[PDB]
């Protein structure tokens, strides 16, 4: 199965997160990495008072079960997730979304796939339709579509 991951980080100079956050998920069990978008800076959605967002795309083939790969995913954030501050540990600043799982529906008390708001996430689309510009949703919705219906603005590169 190819599963689409979505990296986001709001650390105020995340690259170093992200850098152990794509290691750590090629290290997944019967797993590996297809390939990795480029890194993405997008604002936060609220006040300007916040760090901008890296983000960035990666299709990982796994024989995993979907739940498998989301333990997987929640341990890397518990892992990794956190930096240490000078006194105590940070919170978390690292999510790992996942954002299709093949061709697969799932809605479980722990998954939503397709991630239930990746439509209106230029942030999430554009890094996507970088890696994948030919890929069809579940239920037949082209990502090209999507993006040609929305018009969302091309992202900044890191
Ligand atoms: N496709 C998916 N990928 C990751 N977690 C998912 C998911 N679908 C549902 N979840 C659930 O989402 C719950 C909350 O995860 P969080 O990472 O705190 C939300 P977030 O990613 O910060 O916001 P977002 O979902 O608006 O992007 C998890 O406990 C997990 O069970
Ligand atoms: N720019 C940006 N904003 C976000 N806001 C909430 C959750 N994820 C995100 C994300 O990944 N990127
Ligand atoms: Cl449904
Ligand atoms: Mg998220
Ligand atoms: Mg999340």
């Amino acid at each position: 199965t190819v599963a689409y991951i979505a990296i986001g980080s709001n650390l105020a100079s995340p690259l170093e997160q992200v850098n152990a956050a794509l290691k750590a998920l090629g290290d997944i069990p019967e797993s590996h990495i297809l390939t990795v978008s480029s890194f993405y800076r997008t604002p936060p959605l609220g006040p300007q008072d916040a760090p901008d967002y890296l983000n960035a795309a990666v299709a990982l083939e796994t024989s995993l079960a979907p739940e498998e790969l989301l333990n997987h995913t929640q341990r890397i954030e518990l892992q990794q997730g956190r930096v240490r501050k000078a006194e105590r540990w940070g919170p978390r600043t690292l999510d790992l979304d996942i954002m299709l799982f093949g061709n697969e529906v799932i809605n479980t008390e722990r998954l939503t796939v397709p991630h239930y708001d990746m439509k209106n996430r230029g942030f999430m689309l554009w890094p996507l339709f970088e890696i994948a510009p030919e890929l069809v949703f579940p239920d037949g919705e082209m990502l090209r579509q999507i993006l040609h219906t929305r018009a969302f603005d091309k992202l900044n590169k890191w």
